């Protein structure tokens, strides 16, 4: 259904790799070779493009945009849009986002790679589904072997990358000094609105999982970089692919 | 449309104060000069009443009672009303309730005004919200001058004011005494089943906010004083409006 | 409606106790002298069996199986056979089910009995209801007699049982390892995506409560004996009702 329309739109185009664009990233659908724009009101079903082409000289398909919880109340929102993905044989997702950090020793502009993550105050995406593949198991959800990819592409670079545990709020509203003081308590080294849903479901169907935050802000109560914190990942990233011929 | 009934309602009052009164401070609503008392149900799309006139001679409205999250689930209740407040005048929101104390030091029958709090298990107001304002800096969500004010309040009438942080469970079970330990492990002073989606809801629609909670019990495993702790809030509240001309 | 359903169909069986069986128990419905089984799909309204007969001498309701919340996305999924129970003349809940262990010392295969719980991401199976019945106090959910008649019992039988904080969290997929660094630091013992609901549930209709896990599988990131954990717990339930005359 949905699979069938991309695969009619994809010129035969066969990526291993997908990625959701956070908010900063946007821009990175535009330096895409033979791009192929697909708006989400087109493909049926899905909840803002779909971008597919040559990127680092790989073949990649894009999500600028997502749909949070936080806009309907629906955190299996991009449920469908990560089946299809996995229909047309990705096999690897990267999730990038905007997070606030919980760290002095980590400021705006920075980047951190998810190792874990909190759901706080998220709901499950998987409730309400059925079978026995619902409980899926979450110790390595952010995959070891992409994890250290990733690192290795930074220090090529030479770019700082910060790994950490990211806790996932509701939102939309931004946290209290108190409820920060407390994500730090729980063991969270950045807070955000996203990204933790779509792991959640993309474990479910199989993929493997790296994630990245860029660092906008630091969090409620301890008190613009946003752009170089992307150039920098969008940088991590293309090296990431690059040097990665089976990735 | 809810905004028309209150201002025909009103002789032509313009309160720039509204106060939310919770469990024990409903007999407030007597004590006010030249009183205009409408029921909720009047009012086109208010989830019982509502009273305007004069209180420490000066021009208030009060909500008797509010709906809570756990009465059908929904953390929006008071939204309308929160919105109708705004569009009559209003600019200073001063919400009341119930708490339990999670502080030996605090007892029963004890005021705490709120400098913080924590949304538990509570749900977000502003989920299915439209438009950047849904991002709600929540940073100073409770006001320092009016907190200042307060103190400065209690201080001249000679009752003692705690401070600190609340913490909203949804309910309407009360908490065992190991979330209890939890609540504070947490940071939080007081817990309750009101109030912060209130003042999410109030921040959402430019509302300066103050609260306060009457002790009423400590909090469960640690083991009536709530109409004298309301009496003593009335008294600082009365004192500090009094106080206040341009308020 | 449904408590007529079962009148009829019991015999004039009249039992002051129940078991809800968790995953691993189910068998426990086989050795049940007199038993009169009935599928939940002959109960009206009912969200998978009611078992009800002789069990270690003693008349008794099992119900092989429960809805979970992570199903449905329903709190309340057993309020209407918790009702039916108790308009059936129970008295006792005990409840039963697998959880994951959080500490080095309890390891796969033992067994504990709940002494309080922490609702984490779970919903209150109270909301939506009315009149003052709903603010249930929770400072001994877990009965007191009960908690200990089965370490007597435990003790008569030579098992190891253990004791200790149960937190809810909604699944179906199961906790990161910060999730449970997390659970861990907010004073759980064990973790499942069960039996608090019911609890709740049990305790809104008066029932005294007992409740058990078994453990299956140390929490995620510390990193089968389900069987041998279920015949523990059996043995001491076993002892426990032969023991009890008015129990
Ligand atoms: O501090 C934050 N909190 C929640 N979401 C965010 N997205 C960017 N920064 C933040
Ligand atoms: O201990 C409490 N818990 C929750 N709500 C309350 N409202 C008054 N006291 C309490
Ligand atoms: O580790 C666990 N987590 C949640 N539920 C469970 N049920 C059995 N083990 C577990």
């Amino acid at each position: 259904p949905a699979v069938d329309l991309l695969i009619d739109r994809l010129n035969g185009l066969l990526p291993r790799i997908a990625i959701v664009l956070g908010s900063g990233l946007g821009g990175l659908v535009d330096e895409v070779e033979n791009a192929v724009r697909i708006p989400f009101a087109d493909i049926p079903g899905f909840p803002k493009e779909l971008v597919a082409g040559l990127f680092a000289g790989q073949p990649i398909i894009m999500l600028a945009g997502r749909v949070h919880y936080y806009e309907e109340g629906d955190a299996a929102a991009m449920r469908l849009p990560i089946e299809t993905l996995a229909s047309l044989g990705v096999t690897t997702l990267i999730l990038t986002n905007a997070a606030g950090s919980l760290r002095a020793d980590m400021p705006p502009g920075s980047v951190m790679q998810l190792i874990d993550h909190i759901n706080f105050s998220g709901h499950n995406p998987l409730i309400g589904e059925t079978g026995d593949g619902r409980f899926v198991g979450m110790t390595q959800a952010y995959d070891g072997e992409l994890a250290e990819a990733m690192r290795r592409a930074a220090d090529a670079e030479d770019i700082s990358l910060s790994s950490g545990v990211y806790m996932w709020f509701s939102g939309p509203s931004f946290e209290t000094p108190a409820e920060i003081r407390m994500a730090r308590t729980l063991g969270a080294d950045a807070v955000g609105m996203s990204t933790v849903p779509e792991v959640i479901l993309a474990r479910f169907f199989g993929l493997k999982v790296a994630a990245a935050s860029v660092i906008t802000n630091y969090g409620a109560g301890m008190t613009d970089m946003a752009p170089i914190g992307g150039r920098r990942l969008v940088a991590i990233l293309k090296r990431m692919i690059v040097d990665g011929g089976a990735d």
